[PDB]
């Protein structure tokens, strides 16, 4: 028993971490087989980052122009053969293939997903933790400047899924990056102007999931006969910054291991977003909402006692 | 800027984690040059649980009781060529060195004192986290049976320094193991009985670092011109389940970066200890006291907050 935020073992990323430079900039890539990827603001000038003009920063340089060096391991300096923009993602060529690429795929998440991130800093890993994609498609993570280029990714079944590359800091402790498509998760430009972020919200199913991983580890003083219908709950969720709620099978499946409703535990997140009333849940004071159902899933397995 | 719960990565332990099967208990062990290391109850018949005596146990064995496998990359079978105890641990010599074994240590840690935990599986490295020992010396982590043998590690230098391997859930939520020296973290047993846990408290100087995070992050709300003396607040925490503070160099080092006294945070700690008053600190409502001095310097480096 117990729930704490679990990253996937980074082993099989760390494998694929490079040092890029381009410049005076430097900061992280991804090298899997003879490809390098990183953010394409590592061509951008301390000067221009207001207006990078990315078509004419790309044609300025030279395949001489990135240094991409392997550190750790089997160490090596890579040969830029070719360089092209992939989104805002630079894709640069090199002529030698990564010996131990993974098995892998690109996927883009959903707000509501959670991932592991290898953070890293001058082509060396640094770091793991797991975030969730937020409402608004930021996430709050730990990161510098020469964190740009950090991993993050999913396991299942020996594949590595990758699906962020850090890109921007927004704001305090806000963070985002794009898909390995090159897609920005969110609303966001790759410049160095103020930029607005659409409201944040409460992702239900994942507080649920958390308060059904409560009940399973013996903390349930929040569960009451109180239900809620979920046409109610989501037109109250609309003025109170939380998701619409949709139920899964994995959310029934825990609701029939701790026989506590759907409804209850709808009911508990409108009681407890009132006020906790100087108690806590699995050790905190505030809703919990980056543990999904799957991650809760993983974590728990216990009869429910009492 | 951000702080989160980071781990050390994990891929040079995922080479070290093996499979041990005795009878029908299997668990994870710990592969470093011709040695595997697992907890000693492996040996035990589920029946014999609640008083193993393990020197019998031990006799009653033989190398061929005991199956080593790995399971990951490099996959073998390792024929085990002597067992001997080692406290809580039984030490398995096997006839292949671990090629990838890397420069390490061992050491027992402090309560107060973070590492990182790779959770382990029949065998199979599953999740990395990081955890606390708490003042009682247990830890809040998160294992199931088949986590045994799970390990807790940090990171030194390009040295892997070994501080932990799982053995037993105490309660929920609640776990402990032992050092390499085959000494349990704490007043506890490797036998299937309720066992007293001493009380836990906050840990003083963790709870000041991860304020000073707050503050080099942006949030300051709770920071008064208010001040405590040293003397006066460990008289305070002594009735009321925080430990004693004493100075370190790290902590003055926050103090002079923020321009934030100790003694104000003293006084910030008996304030919120009284109640978050509807506001938040990184998020939280609680105080957070698992962040030592050290795992914070580690995510700050930006400059100057007001
Ligand atoms: O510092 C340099 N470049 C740089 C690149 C990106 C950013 N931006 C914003 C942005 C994105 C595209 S253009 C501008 C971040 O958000 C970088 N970033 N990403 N995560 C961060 C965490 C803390 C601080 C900064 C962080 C800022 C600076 C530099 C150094 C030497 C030579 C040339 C350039
Ligand atoms: O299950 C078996 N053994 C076993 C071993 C240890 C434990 N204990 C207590 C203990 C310690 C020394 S002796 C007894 C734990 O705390 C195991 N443990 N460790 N972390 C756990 C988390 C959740 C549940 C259990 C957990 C329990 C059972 C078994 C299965 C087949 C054949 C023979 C034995």
């Amino acid at each position: 028993s117990g729930l704490v935020k679990m990253s996937a073992p980074s082993g099989a990323v760390e494998n694929c971490i490079v040092q890029v430079t381009c410049g005076s900039m430097t900061l992280n890539g991804l090298w899997l087989d003879n490809t390098v990827w990183c953010p394409r603001h590592i061509m951008c000038p301390a000067d221009q980052l207001t207006d990078p003009n990315y078509d004419a920063l790309l044609i300025s340089k030279t395949n001489h122009s990135f240094i991409v060096q392997k550190h750790i391991g089997a160490q090596a300096n890579l040969r830029v053969v070719a360089h092209s923009m992939v989104g805002v993602l630079l894709k640069l060529t090199v002529d030698v293939a990564n010996p131990s690429t993974p098995a892998y795929t690109f996927s883009t998440v959903k707000p509501g997903a959670s991932f592991s991130v290898l953070a890293c800093y001058n082509g060396k890993p640094t770091g793991v933790f797991t975030v969730n994609l937020r409402h608004n498609s930021t996430i709050k993570g730990s990161f510098l400047c020469g964190s740009c280029g950090s991993v993050g990714y999913t396991e299942n079944g020996g594949v590595i899924n990758f699906v962020y590359m850090h890109q921007m800091e927004l704001s305090n402790g806000t963070h985002t990056g794009s898909s390995f498509d090159g897609v920005m998760y969110g609303a966001f430009e790759d410049k160095q102007t103020h930029q607005l972020q659409l409201t944040d919200k409460y992702c239900t199913i994942n507080v649920v999931a958390w308060l059904y991983a409560a009940v399973l580890n013996g903390c349930k003083w929040f569960v009451k006969p109180t239900r809620v219908g979920i046409v109610t709950y989501n037109e109250w969720a609309l003025s109170n910054q939380f998701t619409e709620f949709v139920g899964t099978q994995s959310i029934d499946m825990l609701a029939h291991r701790t026989g506590v409703s759907v409804e209850q535990m709808l009911a508990a997140i409108q009681s407890l977003h009132a006020g906790f009333q100087g108690k806590t849940i699995l050790g905190q004071s505030t809703l919990e909402d980056e543990f999904t159902p799957d991650d809760v899933n993983m974590q728990v397995m216990g009869v429910v006692m009492q």
